[PDB]
C-alpha cells in the first residue's frame, strides 16, 4: 500500500502538463458536482461480466457451427434473431447475462468521484449496486418510460437498456436493428444523454477509441457549434500506449485523452492496473495526496478560504465544513 | 369549475410543490405587457417591400423576403428600431414566477421574463444561445429557445425568418435538445400560445414520435376570447395536450386578455395551498396519503406529527 | 423584354431536344370546373363547426375532420365532392401538344389521364408505390399526391396534414422519381402559386442541391395582378424562372383561362 | 437459379436490367482492392499494417493528420495505372444493360463500353446529372478521377460516406430511381459489403412488393452458408452463388465470375 502510494505520487510528479491539467479539470468538476461518468464495457469486464465477443461467438456457433469485426458485432446477433427466432436469442441472453458479479474497485472509485450522473451502455446492474451501497440514490433510467418518472436529480442512464424488466432482447440494444432504430426507439433516452453530455463534464472510462458508441457520440458532437461544448475526457486503458497519430486525430475530434498505458507500465493483460492508475490519480488529486510544496499548500488554503472574505466573521464550527 | 379543470389545477400545483413545473411562455404573455406583436414587424416588412399591408407561412416568408432583398443590415435595423423599447413586467410574469417553476422556456426575444426574474429575486441561468448551455451557472434554466437580443439587437441572434425555423434543429442543437429534455422530464404549462401556433404544433409533431405513454401531456393555458370548439378541443387533447380554457373559465369581453390570463393564473396560485377536499372521502384520502408512509415505522412521536401535516 | 423571350426560347429548345417535363398544379385542373382545394377545406370546416384558409389550415382542417369525424366520413365527403365527369380544358390539350417528356401532377383527378388517353399521347400513370416498380411505359404521368383510381378514399391521396407529414416515409419511390425527373428534365410549373406549399417544398429541396447543378424550373404565374418586383427577384433567386401572365397580357380578375391559354400558346408558337 | 436467370434474361431482352458493378470486378483486372490502399494508408501513419469502420477511418485519419496533399498524392500514385478490361466486363455488357451502376472510381467500365460499341452517359459528379445527354446511364456513385486524382472527387474516407447524401443528392436520387424502375443484378460485391447493406437498409423502407428483388451474384470461394443466404434473401436479395454453382479454386475468382455471367448469357 505504502509502496503503491509512493509510486502514484512519483507518477503524478513526473506526469505531463496536459495530463495534470486534465486531472485538475476533472477534480474541479467533481468538486462542483458537474462531473458525469460515461462507463463502457471495460468497467463491466473488470468484474468478469460476460464480454460481447463471447455472446457474438456463441451466436455464430449456433448460426454456422464454428466459433469478429465491429460490423459483425451487430450483424451476427441480427442474423441469429432473423434466421432463428427471438426465443433462442432471448434464451442465450438469459443464460449468459443471468449472473451475479461483484462491483470491482473501479466502480467504487467512479462513485467516489461524486459524479452528477453515470451514463452507461452496460446492461448489467453493477453500477446500480455500487451506488446503492454508497448510500447515494441514483434514479435508474433504462427504458423510455423511466425518463418521465425520474425520482431524483442524479441519473443512472443506461442508454442501451438493461434486463430489469427481464432478460429479453427487446429490453436492450444489441443487434443491428436496435442500433439502426435507436433514435426512433429511444428518443427520450438519447435526448437525455445528449443533454447530460452538453451540460456536464463527461469522462469516458471503459471504452475503446474506435468503439461504435464513441464514434456516434463524436459524430453528433461534430454538429455542435464550435466551442459550444466542453471536450469530454476519455480514459484510455488499452494495453499498449496510444499512437501519436491516433491521439492527435481523436483529440481534434473532440476528446481529451488520458492514456493509462502512457502513465504506468503494466502487463498486456493487466487492465485493472491501468484503470486503477487513472482512477487513483484522480481520487488522490481529489484527496490532497499530491500537494507537497508550500506553494500548493497556500493555493489550496486560499481556494478554500477566499470566498469567506466576503463575510465579516466565520464561526469556528463552520471552519470545519469549510475544510471538509 | 369542471372536474377536468380541477384535475389539471391539482396536477399543476403538485408539480409546482415538487419543483417539477416548467412554464412554456409564448408571445401572448409578452404582448400582455404591450410588447410589439410579431404581426406588427411582418406588416412593417410588407409595407417596406410593397406599397402597403398575415398567414402562418407569411409570418416566416415576409421577413425572409425582406432579408434576401433589402439586406441583413435593413432587416436588423427594422428589428432594432421596433424592439429596442423598454416595457414593464406584467402581473402575469410575477404570477408565473410565484408558481415556482423549475424552468421557464420561452419563445420570446424580450427580457420581460428576465426582468421579472431579476425583480422577483429569482436566479435563473439565461440560455439564449448555443454557448450558454455549457456555461449555465445554475441548475434552473430560463431557456429562450428562439434566442434574444442580449448580445445585440441583430437578426442573427433570434429566430424570426423562415430560414431560421428551417435550420433551427441544425443551428440550435444544444438548445433544442435541452428544451426537449426539459419537456420530457418536467410538467409543462403553455401560456401565451395559440393552439394553432407554429411552435406548439412543431412540439406536438415531435411528441407524436414518442412512446405511447412515455411522456406527460403538457398543460395548455388557452386564453383566446371565445371558448374552444368541442371539435378543436377533441383534436388537440388527443394530440397530447390538456387544455385549460380561460374563456370557459370566466365570462369576459373580446379584447380584455389580461383578465383572461389573470383568471387562470390566480385560480392556479390560490389553489397552491388548497387541499381541494370537500367531501369526507377526499379528506380521508388526503389523510391516508399523509399517514400511509408512516405505517412502516413501529411508532411515531406525536410531536413529530406536526411536520407530517406541515 | 429580353428575359421573357429568352426563357421562352429555353423552353422551346427543351421541347425540341425532348427534355421537357410539365409539373401541373391546381390552377390547370380548376380551369375545367374542378373543385379548388379550399372549397373542400371549407366543406370540412362547415361539417366540423358549421361556418367558414392559411397554408396550415389547409392541412389541419381536413386532419381535424379525419381525426374526429372519422375516415369513413372523410372518404364520403371526398367521393361526393370529387366523383364527377369533368371536361378536359384546352390547357390539357396545349400541354399535351407541347410533347412533354413526363407529366408530374399534384392533382389527384383523372383530367390529364383522360386528356392523354383521348389525345393519343400515352403515359404510364404512376400514382402509388406499386406503379413505380411495374410501369410498362418509360414516360411517366406522375401523380405525386396520388389519385382515386383504386377508390375515392383519402388513403390513396395526399390531403391531410399527416399525409404531408409522412409523405417521404409513405411515398419514397414517388418522391425519388419526382426529384430525379426534376433533375434530369426541364420543369414547367403550371397551375401553382408562388406561395404554394408544394412549390416551396420543392424550392427547399432545390436549396440543398449543389450550386448551379440544375436547370431552374419554369414557373407559369397565371395570377390576376402583376408580380411585385421584390417577390419576383426573391423567387427567381430560389431557382425559379417565372413567366407571368399578368405582365404578358392584360385581362381582368376572372380571365384565368385566358392567362393559361396565352402563356401556353405563345410558348407553343415560339417553338 | 433457373427463375433468376429467366428474370435476368427477360430484363435484358426488354431492356429493364441494370448491373451493380462492385470493387470485385475491377480487382479482377488487378485494380488494387480497397483494403490494399487502406493498408497503404495505415503504413504511413503507424508504420506497419479490416472492418468497415477501419476501412473508412484509416483514410480519414491520414487525411486529417497528414493532410489533403498527402492523401491526393497517395491516390495519384495508387490509381495512375492502366488495366485491361476483364472478360467479365464484356460479359456484363453483353446483356445490353439499361444502366450500369458501379462504386468503382476507375475508368475500366467506360473503356469497356467504348470498345464494345455501347454508349452510356457516364455520371460521376453532381453537375454531370443535368448535362447527361442520354437515357442510358453509367452511374459512378462514388465519384471518379476524370477531373483528376483528387481526394475531393471520390468517396473513399469516413467523411465522404457520412456526408454522401448531403454532397451527392442528385446521384443518390438517380441511383435509387434506377434501382426502383429496373431489375438490379449485383456483381463483384461483398455480401456483407457496406454499400450493399446501406442499399438493403434503404430498401427495407419501401413497401413490400413495390420493388423487384435485386439479384446478388456471390462469387466467394466457399458456398454461401444457408443461414446467411436465408437472412440476405429475407432482406430482399435473391442470391445466386457461383461457389455452389460450380466447384472452383480458392484464388480463382474469374472462373466463378465467368460461370455466373455465361450461365446468364447462354440462358438468353
Ligand atoms: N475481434 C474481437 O473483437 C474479439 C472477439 C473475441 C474476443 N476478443 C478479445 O477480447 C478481449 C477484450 O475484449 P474486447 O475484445 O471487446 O476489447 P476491445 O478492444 O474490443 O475493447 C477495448 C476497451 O475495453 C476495455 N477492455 C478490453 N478488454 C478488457 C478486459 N479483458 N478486461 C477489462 N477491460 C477490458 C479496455 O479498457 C478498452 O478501453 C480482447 O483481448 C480481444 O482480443 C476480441
Ligand atoms: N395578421 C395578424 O395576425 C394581425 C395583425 C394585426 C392585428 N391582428 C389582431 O390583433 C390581435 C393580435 O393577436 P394575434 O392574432 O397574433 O393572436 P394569436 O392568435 O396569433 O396569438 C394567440 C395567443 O396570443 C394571445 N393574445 C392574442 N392577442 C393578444 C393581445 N392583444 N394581448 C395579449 N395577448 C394576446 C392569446 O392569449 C393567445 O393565446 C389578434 O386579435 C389579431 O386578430 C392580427
Ligand atoms: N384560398 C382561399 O381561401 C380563397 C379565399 C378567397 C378567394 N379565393 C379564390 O382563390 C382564387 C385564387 O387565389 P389563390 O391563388 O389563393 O387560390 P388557390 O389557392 O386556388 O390558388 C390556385 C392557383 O391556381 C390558379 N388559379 C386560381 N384560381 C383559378 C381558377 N378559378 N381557375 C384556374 N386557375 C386558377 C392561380 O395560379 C392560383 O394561384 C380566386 O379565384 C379567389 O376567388 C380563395
Ligand atoms: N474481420 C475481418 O473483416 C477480416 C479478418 C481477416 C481477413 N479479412 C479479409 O480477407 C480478405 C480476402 O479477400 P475477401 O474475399 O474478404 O474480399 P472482400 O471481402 O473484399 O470481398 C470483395 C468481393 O470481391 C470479390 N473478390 C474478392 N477477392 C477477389 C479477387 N482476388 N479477385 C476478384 N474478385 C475478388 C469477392 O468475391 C467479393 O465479392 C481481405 O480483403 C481481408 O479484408 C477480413
Amino acid at each position: 500500500s505504502k509502496r503503491y502510494g509512493e509510486k502514484l505520487k512519483e507518477v503524478f510528479l513526473m506526469l505531463d502538463n496536459n495530463v495534470v491539467e486534465c486531472i485538475k479539470e476533472i477534480t474541479e468538476s467533481s468538486r462542483n458536482g458537474k462531473l458525469v461518468f460515461f462507463v463502457g464495457a471495460g468497467v463491466s469486464t473488470l468484474s468478469d461480466y460476460p464480454q460481447w465477443w463471447r455472446l457474438v461467438d456463441k451466436y455464430h456457433e449456433e448460426l454456422y457451427g464454428s466459433p469478429y469485426s465491429s460490423d459483425e458485432y451487430l450483424r451476427i446477433p441480427q442474423i441469429f434473431y432473423n434466421v432463428k427466432g427471438e426465443m433462442a436469442f432471448d434464451g442465450i441472453l438469459k443464460d449468459f447475462f443471468q449472473v451475479d458479479k461483484p462491483t470491482n474497485p473501479i466502480h467504487d472509485k467512479i462513485l467516489a468521484m461524486n459524479p452528477a450522473h453515470v451514463i452507461t451502455t452496460n446492461y448489467d446492474n453493477l453500477i446500480d449496486t455500487a451506488c446503492w451501497k454508497r448510500g447515494k440514490y441514483f434514479s435508474v433510467i433504462s427504458a423510455e418510460e423511466d425518463v418521465a418518472n425520474a425520482t431524483s436529480s442524479r441519473y443512472l442512464l443506461k442508454v442501451h437498456g438493461d434486463f430489469r424488466k427481464g432478460f429479453k432482447g427487446e429490453n436492450v440494444v444489441l443487434k443491428e436493428d436496435d442500433y439502426l432504430n435507436y433514435d426512433q426507439n429511444y428518443p427520450l433516452i438519447s435526448n437525455l444523454m445528449k443533454t447530460i453530455i452538453a451540460t456536464h463534464t463527461i469522462v469516458f472510462i471503459g471504452y475503446g477509441l474506435g468503439d461504435y458508441n464513441i464514434n456516434m457520440l463524436l459524430n453528433w458532437v461534430r454538429k455542435l457549434q464550435k466551442d459550444s461544448f466542453h471536450k469530454p475526457f476519455f480514459i484510455r486503458t488499452d494495453p499498449s500506449p496510444i499512437e501519436n497519430e491516433t491521439l492527435i486525430y481523436y483529440e481534434n475530434k473532440g476528446l481529451r485523452i488520458i492514456d493509462a498505458a502512457s502513465l504506468i507500465d503494466s502487463n498486456e493483460y493487466d487492465y485493472l492496473e491501468r484503470y486503477s492508475a487513472v482512477m487513483d490519480l484522480l481520487i488522490e488529486s481529489q484527496e490532497n495526496k499530491f500537494i507537497t510544496k508550500d506553494d500548493e499548500v497556500i493555493d489550496y488554503i486560499y481556494g478554500k478560504i477566499s470566498p469567506l472574505f466576503a463575510l465579516q466573521y466565520i464561526r469556528k464550527i463552520d471552519l470545519k465544513h469549510v475544510f471538509e
